[PDB]
């Protein structure tokens, strides 16, 4: 058809061939032209019409013509044109998918391209290289065997080096495993360059780098017999003594840089792989009380490689980088245009040197890096790398806190950025970078309308999703910059793009700051393997594939992986979770030790020397901190302090290593004021007031000689801002407990303006400061007027990631309540543990009876906020599993613990909004009190008690009880019980009998006068509010009676409803009671008021019932250490504490869904695991448990053995009951992450030594096993509080079990938890000790 038709054409065209030939001249040469142009015409016809045939007939006449070319010289007839023309018949030859003939073709292309410049032979061995790959992908082994040496074979010789140069700048592009093909070239190449000849030395030169380079990433030292290190060594020494000619002194350059460029990396990568082997060959009797588990588990094989750092080498590493640096800025910086070979090798090994330097923390040398970058590819008119590069610099800049001059490099990007296709993956990738820095933009100069809805379109749209590493990394930062606008205050931006902010997925800071962390290993793991990091061996060994972007990506993951674990180590540690910043920290720690570098390690010793500090352990903040002084001063009262502001020591030009400087100062002040030294503490402190603007300066003096624009950065940059808030709040805080001193008053002002003046970026360090303006002009009290209420034997045994798989690259009082309010609105959204406690009780405190509701809200808030972060991280990871796999019970309780969960409004009209709701899901029969006591100095322990009654349908009953003004302190009883705990420790060591027994005794006398202390000191008449209230109408009648009356008596604030639950309890009103009751409510007329009370209470007596109900304790840090179970009044009543108050709706939200079998059906007693003696030391209570625990039906246990991780787990999650005899809560079986994971069914009885025990280290909430369990859903804990000796503590587990499992169907636990207390003989100091976590439980 029509390929006959094209064979008639192709015989005309054989005819038109034929009267080409024999036609001599450039004229003859023309008609030749014209018939190649025609010829290409057809092929462009026969190449749309796939007719490679047709084509094949003019290519055979045409490779008859080329070969005829190829018989002695002719004239360039066809620029580009033959090449085109070549092109399509490879095209076709590829298109017959027969490459054998392919080659040999290509060969009469590179014939055809004989007599040219170097620049003309470039497109051909792209297509050598090429049709040499599919036919590799394939596995022709014997093609692969044939390169351009033996296929030629007939060249100038050194023609034939610069075309081999070509084939292996060629393979690099190559995007897969390319190392035996290169290897094979480059050996090549050494044979060709004589060893004699001066300019010989030259070319060795350059082929030994290109061997390292192949080398360093691949085993072949069998082969050459050289290792990469001795290969880039030997040539420096050649590069060394060359004297070149004027011409080509530009090549000299850019090949001593390249070389010592390489010695970096390859120095580098030996040790790496040196640490990895150290760390390969590389891999306690507390058990009475494991609080200290995990702080063991931290291990302490540290502080050794640490020393190991800071050799001579580590500056000598340095020298060669910074040299490479000198060269290449010659080259490039001058104006005329440089001679090298290739450019784009230049351009490449830029972006290497670029982001090695981040990595060693050294950004101001990165910048000038960028800059050059800029520069080459302004010559090489490629758009796409001069846009990278700008994005680039505008990231980095806005990290050192330059906003001007960020905005002038993200604009030039824009504009590169329209000379692309549309329709790349590039322009899309670099399209929505682009936003992204906008967006960044927009926050950091307060325009955060628009630059959340940059942000929303760049999360809603759909090709942010791409499977590719590049994708990946603009993913991270995505999540990077939702903290940003997650930390904002609510003010700043409306309910309704607050709702499309939090609908994404993420709730709190720190949870897009982990994703974005989980994301990072995944990258990592895709890339290098985890050896680098995990420290574990995973099985197998991947490869690491180096074709370009791979090695520059290598160094940025790195970088990033560091930079991150800054951000959540110093957030993490402001909220108060110190234990979990401790996990990263230490977890970078040990990545710095491999790579060793000895800034970042620097910096990280600095965070964990705070982080020690927050916990109230100087020995270790010590020891860190002279490890970073070592590290300081043998890298460049220590000698940096009194440095002028132009030093330019190796410390005193760096904006990275000077904050490293400037937080050893202040961590050191705070151990020195935590120790006693005041006046030197002062001193240090006043010098991190002075350094940090004089250091900021510095900084800006530097940035504008690098980047040569000509005003001063407008605004200074603001990287130190943090420093200098902690520092100003330091000085505050001991301005109270030194009021005498007028000077540090002024500080107080001082501070104020500097934070005032960047809202909002400091406001939790405004909050503070704001704190100490109330407490400073509040020094009863004036607190009065708010509230109602004016106070008127033989010694016994004492008992880290999860990776994810990535697909392929493929009046004074009114002034002070609104201070607080503004305070409260700027913390609340992510409200740090400490802080906000004090802010909300102190709020409470005046606040008063005025608003009842706002008061009971504040005191519920101010209670276990640790707690609800870690619960909050909990969720997330439970629905991203869910999402993961392919929900509504989860939805609901995030909503309940959410933080942003608020209408709008002014202050506190959202709240109590938000908390009647909660009220009213309160379930029937419970009474919640609240206990918590207000410190108006932080730092110590108050001794004002605030208590709140929270019922369904009742409003909220509230008091204050200061304990300050009788004997009896709250704080002698929190000082009198830690001092029997230290006497029961000491008394242990004793070895006889008498001294023993005698010193046990008096134990517990003086527990026994503790407890009672409680009820008629602390909290006097007040206990009633404790009690359950009745059913009869009698209390409600009365107490409507005596409202009127007592109003005129002079009671301020009449509420019924108090004295409804007062007037129920009338049975055990002492007449002391009404005393006290009728002075404090009516102190105008205290005798009228008795003979009112006394004449109601006598007629309520005998007529009152108590119902049956239960009891729900809510405690703070300090309070949840007494036994307030163990009260005379609380022993007839069922009582159980919980973490907060939230807690208790979260079970009715689970019990409805069907969640909880043993809540909504009961306790099976024919399911029960038990853990007995296991660490085989515990005769005793073996033999009084071993035959009654193995005769009952269905029980399983283990005795005498450590049992495994995977039998715990089943017996918590698919049995009913658990018991646990032994030392502690068995933290080693099954450690607090464990428990997390699982879904807790099971009630927990563990009877260990301070099991339920909550650990207070510092200022820091408690922690313990116990909140695991309850956050795992666990329906009832059971735990000591202190610690007890074997055989009295197996006395009231035997009169637990006998009792409880032998009272039949449809007990209740709790009731016989009271009954075991009279079992013991030491009935205040080992019967007090059990105590319960959750909710009330039965059998079936
Ligand atoms: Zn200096």
């Amino acid at each position: 058809d029509l390929t006959q038709l094209v064979d008639s054409c192709k015989s005309t065209v054989v005819w038109m061939l034929e009267a080409l030939e024999g036609l001599s001249g450039q004229e003859l040469t023309d008609h030749m032209g014209m018939t190649a142009s025609y010829t290409s015409n057809l092929a462009y016809s026969f190449y749309s019409h796939k007719l490679y045939a047709e084509a094949c007939a003019i290519s055979e006449p045409l490779c008859q013509h080329l070969g005829l070319v190829k018989p002695g010289t002719y004239p360039e007839v066809p620029p580009e044109k033959l090449h085109r023309c070549f092109r399509l018949q490879v095209e076709s030859l590829k298109k017959l998918g027969k490459q054998a003939q392919g080659c040999k073709m290509v060969i009469l292309w590179l014939a055809a391209l004989q007599p040219c410049s170097p620049e003309h032979m470039a497109e051909p061995v792209t297509f050598w290289v090429r049709v040499k790959m599919d036919a590799a992908r394939a596995g022709d082994k014997e093609l692969q065997l044939k390169t351009l040496r033996d296929s030629l074979s007939g060249w100038d010789p050194e023609t034939l080096a610069l075309l081999l140069r070509e084939e292996l700048q060629a393979y690099k592009a190559v995007r897969a495993d390319t190392g035996q093909e290169r290897f094979n070239i480059i050996c090549d190449l050494l044979e060709l360059s004589p060893e004699e000849t001066p300019a010989g030395a030259w070319a060795r030169a350059t082929h030994l780098v290109e061997l390292a380079q192949v080398l360093c990433y691949h085993d072949f030292t069998q082969q050459t017999n050289c290792s990469a290190l001795d290969a880039i060594r030997e040539a420096l020494q050649l590069l060394d003594s060359v004297r070149p000619e004027a011409q080509a002194r530009d090549q000299l350059l850019d090949d001593k840089a390249q070389a010592l460029l390489w010695l970096y990396i390859c120095t580098l990568e030996a040790k790496m792989q040196e640490g990895i082997e150290r760390d390969r060959r590389a891999q306690e009797e507390f058990e009475v009380n494991d609080l200290n588990y995990e702080d063991k588990l931290q291990e302490d094989r540290f502080l050794y490689s640490n020393i190991a750092f800071n050799l001579a080498a580590d500056a000598a590493q340095s020298k060669c980088l910074d040299q490479a640096l000198a060269l290449w800025k010659e080259l490039l910086t001058k104006g005329q245009a440089p001679a090298v070979r290739c450019l784009q090798q230049t351009a490449a090994s830029l972006q290497i040197l670029a982001a090695l330097y981040q990595l060693v923390a050294k950004p101001m040398q990165a910048l000038e890096v960028l800059l050059l970058l800029r520069i080459v590819s302004e010559r090489l008119k490629d758009h796409s790398k001069a846009a990278g590069s700008s994005c680039h610099i505008t990231q980095l800049l806005l990290t050192l806190g330059c906003p001007s001059y960020a905005q002038l490099h993200l604009e030039e990007a824009a504009s590169s950025l329209k000379h692309l296709d549309q329709t790349t993956d590039t322009y899309l990738l670099l399209s929505l970078t682009c936003d992204l820095l906008r967006s960044q933009l927009y926050w950091t100069h307060q325009k955060v309308t628009k630059g959340v809805s940059l942000l929303l379109s760049v999360l809603r749209d759909p090709a942010l999703q791409k499977s590719s590493k590049a994708w990946y990394l603009l993913r991270v930062q995505v999540l990077q910059l939702v903290a940003a606008y997650l930390s904002l205050p609510s003010n700043n931006l409306s309910h309704s793009l607050w709702e499309q902010l939090c609908a994404q997925g993420w709730q709190t800071p720190e949870i897009a700051l982990i994703d974005s962390h989980k994301l990072l290993r995944s990258i990592i793991l895709l890339l290098m393997g985890s050896d680098i990091l995990s420290t574990q061996k995973a099985a197998v060994e991947t490869s690491f594939l180096d074709y370009g972007e791979n090695l520059v990506q290598k160094w940025q993951v790195l970088s990033e992986v560091l930079s991150c674990s800054e951000k959540l180590v110093c957030h993490l540690g402001r909220l108060g979770s110190v234990s979990e910043a401790k996990a990263f920290c230490l977890e970078a720690l040990k990545l710095t030790t491999k790579l060793q570098i000895p800034r970042q390690c620097a910096l990280f010793l600095v965070l964990k020397g705070e982080l020690e500090l927050a916990r109230n352990d100087i020995d270790l903040c010590q020891s860190d901190l002279q490890q970073v002084l070592f590290l300081l001063e043998s890298c460049t009262i220590p000698n940096f302090l009194s440095h002028s502001p132009t030093c330019d020591c190796s410390l005193c030009a760096s904006p990275v290593l000077t904050a490293v400087c400037l937080r050893w100062v202040l961590v050191t002040a705070g151990v020195r004021l935590a120790m006693g030294h005041q006046a030197q503490g002062l001193d240090l402190l006043q010098v991190v007031l002075k350094g940090c603007p004089e250091a900021a300066e510095r900084l800006t003096q530097a940035l504008q000689a690098s980047l040569n624009h000509k005003t001063p950065p407008s605004l200074v940059p603001s990287l130190l801002d943090e420093i200098l808030a902690q520092a100003y709040t330091l000085l505050a805080l001991e301005g109270l407990n030194q009021p005498s001193n007028e000077s540090l008053q002024k500080v107080l002002q001082s501070g104020l303006k500097f934070v005032a003046a960047r809202i909002p970026h400091l406001e939790p360090w405004r909050a503070s400061l704001l704190l100490i303006w109330a407490l400073t002009k509040l020094g009863t009290q004036l607190f009065a007027s708010s509230w109602g209420w004016q106070p008127p034997p033989g010694p016994e045994i004492m008992r880290s990631g999860e990776w994810e798989l990535l697909r392929l690259d493929s009046s004074t009082l009114d002034s002070i309540c609104d201070s607080l309010s503004v305070a409260f609105r700027g913390i609340s959204h992510c409200p740090p543990s400490g802080l906000y406690a004090h802010l909300c009780r102190f709020l409470a405190l005046c606040l008063g009876h005025r608003d009842p509701y706002a008061t009971a809200f504040l005191v519920t808030e101010s209670v276990s906020i640790t707690c609800r972060h870690q619960l909050l991280t909990h969720l997330h990871r439970q629905l991203s599993k869910a999402q993961k796999h392919r929900d509504v019970p989860l939805a609901r309780i995030q909503r309940l613990f959410s933080f942003r969960a608020l209408e709008s409004g002014h202050f506190p009209q959202p709240e109590k909004e938000s908390f009647q709701e909660r009220l009213a899901l309160i379930p029937s029969g419970v009474t919640v009190c609240v206990l918590a006591l207000a410190t108006l100095q932080p730092g110590t322990v108050g001794n004002t008690l605030l208590l709140t009654r929270l019922e369904k349908d009742s409003p909220p009953v509230s008091v204050q009880i200061p304990t300050g003004q009788n004997k009896l302190h709250l704080r002698s009883v929190l000082n009198e019980f830690d001092a029997i705990q230290k006497a029961q420790k000491e008394n242990s060591s004793c070895t006889d009998k008498r001294e023993w027994w005698t010193g046990r005794l008096a134990l517990d006398h003086r527990m026994e006068v503790l407890i009672a202390s409680l009820e008629k000191s602390v909290l006097g008449c007040w206990k009633g509010l404790l009690l359950p209230s009745s059913e009869e109408p009698g209390p409600a009648q009365e107490a409507s009676r005596l409202q009127e009356l007592l109003q005129d008596c002079g009671w301020k604030y009449p509420d019924r409803t108090l004295l409804k639950i007062m007037l129920s309890g009338a049975g055990a009103l002492t007449p002391q009671d009404i005393q006290a009751l009728a002075y404090g409510l009516c102190p105008t007329q205290p005798e009228r008021a008795q003979e009112l009370l006394n004449e109601a209470v006598g007629r309520l007596q005998g007529l009152t019932v108590p119902s049956n109900s239960h009891l729900v304790l809510v405690l703070d840090k300090d309070l949840q250490k007494l036994p307030w179970e163990s009260m005379p009044s609380l022993q007839a009543l069922p009582v159980t504490r919980l973490p907060s108050f939230r807690f208790l709706l979260s079970y009715s939200i689970i019990k409805e869904y069907g969640a909880s079998p043993v809540l909504s059906q009961g306790v099976d007693p024919r399911s029960t695991f038990y853990v007995l003696n296991p660490h085989n030391n515990l005769s005793s209570t073996e033999e009084q448990f071993r035959a009654n625990f193995s005769s009952e039906a269905g029980w399983r246990g283990v005795v005498g053995e450590v049992p495994r991780p995977e039998q715990v787990q089943e017996a918590l999650t698919k049995h009913d009951l658990y018991i646990y005899a032994g030392h502690g809560a068995g933290a080693r079986f099954l450690d607090g992450q464990a428990v997390l994971r699982l879904s807790c069914r099971a009630v927990a009885l563990l009877f260990g030594s301070s099991s339920a025990a909550l650990a207070v280290h510092g200022n820091l909430e408690g922690a313990g096993i116990v909140l695991k369990y309850i956050m795992a859903g666990c329906p009832l804990f059971l735990g000591n509080l202190w610690d007890v000796t074997d055989r009295d503590i197996d006395r009231y587990t035997e009169a637990l079990l006998q009792g409880w499992l032998g009272a039949g169907p449809g007990a209740p636990l709790l009731y016989y938890v009271n009954q075991a207390r009279q079992a013991p003989r030491l009935k205040y100091l080992i019967g007090a000790a059990p105590i319960a976590y959750g909710l009330p439980v039965s059998l079936r």
